[PDB]
């Protein structure tokens, strides 16, 4: 069941393509999975793959809230490497009284994809303890998470949709990878209406977000009264951090203001230069957030850091000149079993809708962790909602958990 | 692609023999003479029977275009059936015909008496010669003929490995042989005959070089035999054989007996034992022989790993089950000679592996069992977090010895009372690099001595140390110390592990950091050192 024109895709190279390995599955996540596969081969939404066929990408399940099974593609390789419309970043979307975000994802199903490209796609269905070899598949429809999808759909169901922008121009519409950000100003009751009618729309209101609760955290350097050698030099060495991207910083009063004695439980009471100098920098600090500050040009970044236990704070920023475009933290919580991957996880995904609602992308995720303890809490996690965040590792500085705290 | 090696005269004799019984029944015929690839046959003695012709086929089966068989099915992830039948499908490759445009880059040149003439040539027709890649032609249409036996059939336990099928189910033994008749049949059906020879049916069982019996699994031909002259076959051979065994046992390298074999791929060419990769090989054969047998899954059972600890650089594991106490494999994690874990780390990713294996083999999780306090768990690693960790939750033991919290400095607060430090090197003015320290008590020297900018910042530390009470107040300028000492390692390598090694004799150290080269108090006049 599909018949409309097939935008033809084109990879970066065709010699280059997705080899990537499968994930390791529980016994249910692959009942389930087979269960989805099998049944969507008969619907011809997959084929079975060409023997000579070199790609891969994983797939994986998650317990979809009733219990009812899903099937979810981390396409992330692929989507680097193929890259060959839209429908804009509105700016007003983040002032909105509320934001409803509605997964499409079915509708794909009922589209075609290129057949020149569809080998790339494939992916591999395992059998426990490797009893047999994997089963690969091809896709047919246009496939949920990937990256050229919200382009292909959103010009395939133009001339239904922007009838119903166009009209309804109260309304700020967006789709990021697979899902539709729909965000009004009118009251809960008629903005609830016109959700459900552009959701029959597309039959050819889950998540809600009120992006004004969402605070600036509000850097503090905290400044004691009665200080010891050593709680000067943190204060030193912070404020020396913050003068490499910051002008006209200096540590140089407060300083000669830790000449004494050297025990770092030696007290010091404080002079006039340098409790100004003090000040000079603590303003200078406070109001460093600035997301007017950012560059559609350049990588956007979040950086990750765990202050201390139970509790991760980030930063969204660039580089070259460093700008913090804002901050935010996400605290362990408290009844369910958590490690601090998973906060991490967590806290990814709160940075995702933040970014989404704000710029209309989402920035590269460094994190202080390795590939392998990172990588192995997600193959058989709960708390994986989406398709994992794109990931750097960076090793932890001393310098950047001072900062985020 | 590749040079006809020297063949010994009385190998010819004897594989032309085979080469001409094969292109008379045509599973070869004569190449083209503009084919310009090449790939070596040699020729190895069975014993008590005739000489099998065995092709090489490790070049090309590179440049023969790529595909993408995720692991091997691993013994201990069947369960114990009252039936078990593994069938073979003998006719391997050896009457499927051989797709045409690719049998050309099949050459081999043949001797005559070894360059008595020019070489015969000859290209694979018939068959895919019963080489190595199988798995292509093989596996993944095998798969699509007997999935739908598969599925019918629930209450049986396939397996398809290469050429081996493996049938186990708690049927009666009528309607479980009327089963595997019933897939027999299908698999003529497509092509793929069964003979009924190498069935097995029987009371043990080969199955991937393991021996499969009722209650216990082992390692198939229980003795490896180490030649003293020492042929690059026999070496992959053994090879080969460790592999296995490494499924079962922990520990076994094969790394120096790789780097053992080199270029000369001839297969009848030798090597000479290198000291390293003849311990690997002795070890292990006593490894091997005097046998070790293990457990088959139960489902109806939970499933534990524990961990064991001898020795701060290498944690053992166990995946078994309880109340006959059946184990089902074992593993080791070692430590990593360069990075900065102490032992909490290495259970960590021991985990880590354990949870990957699991999850492959058995389809879940086990309980995690780990030597140790839950103070020492709880705080160590997971609390004093310089970079972040998934552990599950977990059930401690109290085992011979246990995994202890990693060393002995006070995070918070700056220990009240003890005298501060304050320490430095480096600055390499050409080979003199120096490194001193300074106290806010007079004390002060400069140790002046050799290394480069990193190791003279260490060993700047170690000498406040040594020459330190038993608490301390530490402040330095340089990041990578005070990193390392923020990851905790409990053991490292060279000076490192001298440092270490003076921690071991204190009671609270505080270590700090602070710009260097900023003109603060304490860092200054250590930097004196040029």
């Amino acid at each position: 069941s599909d018949k409309i024109p097939v935008v033809k895709v084109k990879m970066k190279d065709p010699n280059k393509g997705p080899q990537i390995k499968q994930w390791p599955l529980t016994n249910e996540k692959i009942e389930a999975l087979t269960e989805i596969v099998e049944r969507l081969e008969r619907e011809g939404k997959v084929k079975r793959a060409d023997p000579n066929n070199p790609w891969n990408t994983p797939v994986f399940a998650i317990k979809k809230k009733s219990g009812k099974w899903r099937m979810l593609i981390d396409f992330r390789e692929l989507n680097k490497l193929t890259e060959k419309l839209g429908l804009p970043h509105p700016a007003g979307l983040q002032i909105k009284k509320q934001v409803t975000v509605l997964d499409i994802g079915d509708a794909y199903f009922t589209i075609p994809l290129d057949p020149d490209y569809a080998p790339y796609t494939a992916f591999t269905l395992p059998r426990k303890n490797n009893a047999g070899p994997g089963r690969r598949f091809v896709w047919c429809s246009l496939p949920q998470g990937w990256i050229l999808s919200p382009l292909i759909y959103q010009s395939t169901l133009d001339n239904i949709i922007q009838p119903f922008i166009r009209q309804n121009p109260q309304l700020d519409i967006y789709q990021y990878m697979d899902d539709i950000y729909i965000g009004s100003n009118l009251s809960k009751k008629e903005h609830k209406e016109k959700v459900e009618e552009l959701r029959k729309l597309l039959l050819w209101p889950e998540d809600k977000l009120q992006e004004e609760t969402w605070t600036i955290q509000q850097k503090q350097l905290d400044i004691p009264e009665q200080p010891t050698l050593n709680e000067l030099q943190k204060l030193a060495g912070k404020i020396n951090w913050a003068s490499q991207a910051i002008p006209d910083l200096s540590i140089k009063a407060l300083t000669n203001m830790m000449r004494g004695n050297q025990n770092l439980n030696s007290t010091r009471q404080w002079t006039k230069e340098a409790r100004l100098e003090v000040q000079k920098a603590k303003k200078a600090i406070e109001e460093q957030v600035q997301l007017g500050y950012y560059d559609p040009s350049k990588e956007l970044y979040a950086k990750l850091s765990l202050v201390g236990p139970h509790q991760i704070s980030y930063q969204v920023y660039q580089k070259d000149p460093e700008k913090i475009l804002w901050y935010g933290k996400m605290s362990r919580q408290k009844k369910k079993a958590e490690n601090t991957c998973d906060i991490a996880l967590r806290a990814c995904y709160k940075i995702r809708e933040e970014s989404i609602i704000r710029i209309g992308k989402e920035p590269r995720y460094e994190i202080p962790t390795s590939r392998e303890a990172w990588e192995s809490n997600l193959i058989n996690s709960p708390y994986l909602k989406a398709p994992p965040p794109e990931v750097e590792y960076i090793h932890a500085a001393l310098n950047i958990k001072r900062a985020l705290s």
